């Protein structure tokens, strides 16, 4: 079992996931200076059906929008990848106060929060369970959320949240396109990493937008009320998710700009 708390969290998840302490751990301090531009590197291209949005789930830890993923209706192409991948999920991480609380920094920068919309390799694999766990089994946009201004776009989401406030709750999640989420500008750093928790798979190719999007500090604290307890035990707020930056390893990060 594990979490973010105290005896369960980031420090102690080597003792179950020995990879936690890997050469391709997610995620990492990208410095800016150190960032090789990279000419092969084609745009991002996210193509999206709404009709795919299936489910919310309140998953303990944090929450998940999953998608519908038995067909090429929302795909991901271009950037680092000659391979289409196939859209299943997006979700957030967040942190106990608006200094810090995404998981990915830029120069030592902690951002607010971090929204991450994960796809599978289906033109190599059969499924996620497949693709889980091979070094090109998954895409993850990571866009960097910046504390100011409510971002509307977070609406349906957030209004969702109060279907699902206890752990292990559900409900249906229909008619929404996540790439209205991403930043105006798509341009990216890549490099190869992990799932950001257990367990931990060295099977993300991550692309990390340049540009933020906003996130307002009622809109944080809305994350912070949801429930890592089951319904009708003593209310735990789910106060943070993020994981500590990991050693780069001799590992590069590709600018797309
Ligand atoms: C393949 O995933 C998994 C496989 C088996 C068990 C748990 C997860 N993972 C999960 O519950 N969340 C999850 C986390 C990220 S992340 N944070 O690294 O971008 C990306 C996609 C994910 O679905
Ligand atoms: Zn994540």
């Amino acid at each position: 079992d594990w979490g973010y708390d105290d005896k369960n969290g980031p420090e102690q998840w080597s003792k179950l996931y020995p990879i936690a302490n890997g050469n391709n751990q997610s995620p990492v301090d990208i410095k800016t200076s150190e960032t090789k531009h990279d000419t092969s590197l084609k745009p991002i291209s996210v193509s999206y059906n709404p009709a795919t949005a299936k489910e919310i789930i309140n998953v303990g830890h944090s929450f998940h929008v999953n998608f519908e993923d038995n067909d090429n209706r929302s795909v991901l192409k271009g950037g680092p990848f000659s391979d289409s991948y196939r859209l299943f999920q997006f979700h957030f991480h967040w942190g106990s106060t608006n200094e810090h609380g995404s998981e990915h920094t830029v120069d030592g920068v902690k951002y607010s929060a971090e929204l991450h919309v994960a796809h599978w390799n289906s033109a190599k694999y059969s499924s996620l369970a497949e693709a889980a766990s091979k070094a090109d089994g998954l895409a993850v946009i990571g866009v960097l959320m910046k504390v100011g201004e409510a971002n509307p776009k977070l609406q349906k989401v957030l209004d969702a949240l109060q279907a699902i406030k206890t752990k292990g709750k559900r409900a249906p999640f229909t008619n929404f396109d996540p790439s209205t989420l991403l930043p105006s500008s798509l341009d990216f750093w890549t490099y190869p990493g992990s799932l950001t928790h257990p367990p931990l798979y060295e099977s993300v190719t991550w692309i990390i937008c340049k540009e933020s999007i906003s996130v307002s500090s009622e809109q944080l604290a809305q994350f912070r009320s949801l429930l890592s307890n089951v319904e009708g035990d003593n209310a735990v707020p789910m106060q943070h998710n993020n994981r500590p930056t990991q050693p780069l390893k001799g590992r590069t990060v590709r600018a797309s700009f």
